[PDB]
């Protein structure tokens, strides 16, 4: 597949590839806030990230992934919405090309500047491949950024852009900490959805945070530095990678605070 963000690959011609992109749990959507409904039954989340053992970097020609491993339960997120135990196996952004688009969610139609996947996976199904094959195989935490002051847990993902600039450059990335890409707050809204990239699978519980992490323009700027294209091919700018709000159809969307 030849998928992108393009014109002539982007998210209104993915459905061709795969028919799921109009799917009824499709993601993201846009969070309604006041129709959102709060719910007294959700446990409290658990984010346990503390022997999180992060091994790469690497730039796929639609985003860049920080790759952790996953063969135990090392930095797992519990409770919330979620039963049972699920592992974080990779996190990546969204960013837009301009401050006030590049989140995938937004909240009250409002975009922001970027926005951050934790992606985990639910260990009952053994590994990753398995887990995006059910209907609960996913949690994705997902972050918003927007510009103000730097995020001092960025700067070393930052600084190792430059290493990775092209389609295909992967880079050494241990001893990193994701903990120190995390808001003050835990509340969030949940939802089921999907990935949102191709194969847009429908196997994501996801856990939107309410509060935003601010990250710095210079910040900002260096991920809208990498490239789209690989090494020696004409360069096109990775910015605008996100698949805009899908129809939320059957769902309700919960949150954890009042
Ligand atoms: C089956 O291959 C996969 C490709 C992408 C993904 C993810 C985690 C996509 C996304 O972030 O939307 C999962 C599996
Ligand atoms: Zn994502």
């Amino acid at each position: 597949h030849h998928w992108g963000y393009g014109k002539h690959n982007g998210p209104e011609h993915w459905h061709k590839d795969f028919p799921i992109a109009k799917g009824e749990r499709q993601s993201p959507v846009d969070i309604d806030t006041h129709t959102a409904k709060y719910d007294p039954s959700l446990k409290p989340l658990s984010v346990s990230y503390d022997q999180a053992t992060s091994l790469r970097i690497l730039n796929n020609g639609h985003a860049f992934n920080v790759e952790f491993d996953d063969s135990q339960d090392k930095a797992v997120l519990k409770g919330g919405p979620l039963d049972g135990t699920y592992r974080l196996i990779q996190f990546h952004f969204h960013w837009g090309s301009l401050d006030g688009q590049g989140s995938e969610h937004t909240v009250d139609k409002k975009k922001y500047a970027a926005e951050l996947h934790l992606v985990h996976w639910n260990t009952k199904y053994g590994d990753f491949g398995k887990a995006v094959q059910q209907p609960d195989g996913l949690a994705v935490l997902g972050i918003f950024l927007k510009v103000g002051s730097a995020k001092p847990g960025l700067q070393k993902v930052v600084d190792v852009l430059d290493s990775i600039k092209t389609k295909g450059k992967s880079a050494d990335f241990t001893n990193f900490d994701p903990r120190g890409l995390l808001p003050e707050s835990l509340d969030y809204w949940t939802y089921p959805g999907s990935l949102t990239t191709p194969p847009l699978l429908e196997c994501v519980t996801w856990i939107v945070l309410k509060e935003p992490i601010s990250v710095s323009s210079e910040q900002v700027l260096k991920f809208r530095k990498l490239n789209f294209n690989g090494e020696g091919e004409p360069e096109e700018l990775m910015v605008d990678n996100w698949r805009p709000a899908q129809p939320l159809k059957n769902r309700q969307i919960k949150a954890s605070f009042k």
